[PDB]
């Protein structure tokens, strides 16, 4: 028992992180089978970040112009190409780490993992989720771009993020392994904001499922609601509507304890209009909503990968 | 910028993570040059596991009653002995994915990250501390038995801990890696607690030394303190006492703030006496106290191993 914050292991990661050097710009890439990944503002100077002409400054570069070092193996450039914001390199060596993959494009209030990387080489792994307005609250400094996050299912590792910018907010985002953008954002230094963010509703009742699993009960009470009545709630304390999907997906925590997810949400009713009194559910002292429904099965039955 | 909960990048360990079978029992296993290390008590049933003579119980195996397997590869065992709460396995093929390794005990407060393993194979990674009381609130499930937590440094894994067992209150205890428990527990199902805990009061500074940094200020006052009278406060509350060893160890953070230790242990009283008033800091509606000084700086900083 107990309940962490817990990451996929990064080993099938760490082994795809490069360095990328272009000019005097650094940042990290990802090599699998003989293509190397890496956010396309690479390319940039420090002028021209306020409105870089992608396809422009990418004309100016030829193949050797891009240095890729895997630890101290350099390899050999022989192509490039620009999807959305992202550079692909074709390197005449494949990957020998290279794990089974897929590139997949998550929705919001989705979990994955992040390998933070510092020159190509991996720094610290922790777990996160895609705010319902798509950008990442991480921990990531100057150098960490291409930084990317995941998910892992037995071998198969799901690559689900690129890490490009920190907002003025402090706040993160990044494209998906396609070079397309989660949210409304561009990669230039000019005014853009997020949007209104929100609580993921579907996370904070299998967050409360996990904790009664694990003893800590206190907040159940003998109310019950309705769909209807606890969207009312939902919406006053910016919450996520919740719907019939969601309470789908919450059906197997609903049978293993026993408690009914309209009785959960009447749970969660009462602590969004009461607070928690200053006690502690799972070691918390708010409401947590980065676990999804499936992080909390996982860490609740002992899953491996 | 941001602050997150951080582990290892943990590729250096799932290569060493292995399966071993003794009779009926599956547990993890940790293969290192030519030996493997698990928790003594593979080799025993569910009955004498309330007072097991593992010296009686290991005289009845053989080398061949040891099933090692690394994947699908089956190690071939060639010696066998016990140290402490540990059994090490000679076995005839070394490790190729040994990283370079030292064994230590850490001291109450430290922190390191756990990978999670089942079957011998790696499930979750994340970070945690060893409490003054010699437990760790870990994420274990029953088969999670010999997995391990580790700190590294650039290249070498500093391996510290070993998971032994879960105590009746849902907490965790372990060995070290020369198979000596933390703190008094003992290696069979019979009453024994944990003692007082107490928060990790260095900790609790550096992160607020974190949270500054990040921009989380409205908690610092004007107010100042001396060490004697902040350790009133602190054992009103159950706090580690601060020496000056710790006082010198915030030095950094200290000099890179500007912020007096003194200062700064103001506001811990501050908060301690009048709680959070529900704001948050860093994200968190209390008090931290599982980031060392080290971890700061090291997320503070963008350094990689
Ligand atoms: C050359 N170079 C550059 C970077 C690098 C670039 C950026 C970065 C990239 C682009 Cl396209 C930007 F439009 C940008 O504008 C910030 C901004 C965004 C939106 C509205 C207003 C503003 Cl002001 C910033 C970055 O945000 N970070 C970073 C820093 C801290 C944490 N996370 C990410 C790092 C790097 O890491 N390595 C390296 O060599
Ligand atoms: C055969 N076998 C056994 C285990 C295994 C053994 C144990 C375990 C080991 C020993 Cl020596 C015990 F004295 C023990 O008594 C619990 C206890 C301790 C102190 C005071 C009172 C009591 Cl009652 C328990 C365990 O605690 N866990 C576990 C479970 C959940 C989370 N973390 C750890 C697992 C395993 O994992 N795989 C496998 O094959």
């Amino acid at each position: 028992s107990g309940f962490r914050k817990m990451a996929f292991p990064s080993g099938k990661v760490e082994g795809c992180m490069v360095q990328v050097t272009c000019g005097t710009t650094t940042l990290n890439g990802l090599w699998l089978d003989d293509v190397v990944y890496c956010p396309r503002h690479v390319i940039c100077t420090s002028e021209d970040m306020f409105n870089p002409n992608y396809e422009d400054l990418l004309i100016r570069k030829s193949n050797h112009n891009f240095l890729v070092q895997a630890g101290n193996v350099q390899l050999r450039v022989i192509g490039h190409s620009m999807q959305n914001c992202v550079l692909k390199l074709k390197v005449d060596t494949a990957n020998p780490k290279t794990p089974k993959y897929k590139f997949v494009r998550i929705q919001p209030g989705q979990t994955f993992s992040v390998l933070a990387c510092y020159n190509g080489s991996p720094s610290g792994v922790y777990q996160c989720a895609m705010r319902p307005n798509f950008t990442i609250k991480g921990s990531f400094l100057n150098g960490s771009c291409g930084s990317v996050g995941f998910n892992i299912d037995y071998d198969c590792v799901s690559f689900c993020y690129m890490h490009h910018m920190e907002l003025p907010t402090g706040v993160h985002a990044g494209t998906d392994l396609e070079g397309n953008f989660y949210g409304p954002f561009v990669d230039r230094q000019t005014a853009q904001a997020a949007g209104t963010d929100t609580t993921i509703t579907v996370n904070v009742l299998a967050w409360l499922y996990a904790a009664v699993i694990n003893g800590d009960r206190w907040f159940l009470n003998r109310f019950t609601t309705t769909l209807n009545d606890f969207n009312l709630v939902a919406m006053k304390y910016n919450y996520e509507p919740l719907t019939q999907d969601h309470v789908d997906i919450l059906g197997p925590l609903s049978a293993q304890t026993g408690i009914a997810v309209l009785d959960m949400c009447a749970s969660l009713k009462e602590l969004l209009q009461n607070g928690m009194n200053g006690r502690t559910i799972l070691g918390s002292a708010l409401l947590e909503d980065e676990f999804t429904p499936f992080d909390v099965v996982r860490q609740c039955s002992g899953v491996t990968f």
